[PDB]
């Protein structure tokens, strides 16, 4: 709909944070995974304001009931992403990561079998060092 084609619009103009502002504001997880899909990961991570990609981690790891590679691809370039030196960050930061951390926990213990199961176990150790 109007979302997705602003959205569309957006990216192919490489205005890259505005798009993500549109998808992140919606509160619609689907609608961040349409972006995701659309959005070309060598501009995202070349790039992505610290406080998007801080929101990204925030709403991916929310609900994690179908989390995926995309997303935790995503998860994994997002963390990697995150400059401690930016002031906004190093305030922030902490908070979302013991989130996330909290998260990824809950998703382990929910979904054992789950293909991003050593992937996430593995994200979990990386966001050791950055807290």
């Amino acid at each position: 709909g109007a979302m997705g084609d602003s959205i569309k619009q957006l990216l192919m103009a490489g205005q890259i944070n505005k798009a993500f502002h549109q998808a992140l504001l919606a509160n619609d997880l689907g609608l961040v995974e349409f972006t995701l899909r659309h959005t070309d990961s060598n501009q995202a991570f070349a790039r992505l304001e610290q406080k998007v990609l801080l929101s990204l981690i925030q709403q991916i790891s929310a609900d994690m009931t179908n989390h995926n590679e995309l997303k935790q691809r995503y998860l994994n370039e997002a963390l990697l992403a995150i400059n401690m030196a930016d002031p906004i960050t190093r305030e922030h930061a902490p908070k979302v990561l013991t989130e996330l951390y909290r998260n990824c926990q809950q998703f382990i213990k929910n979904s054992p079998k789950n293909s991003q199961f050593s992937n996430v176990r593995l994200l979990m150790k990386a966001i050791i060092t950055y807290r």
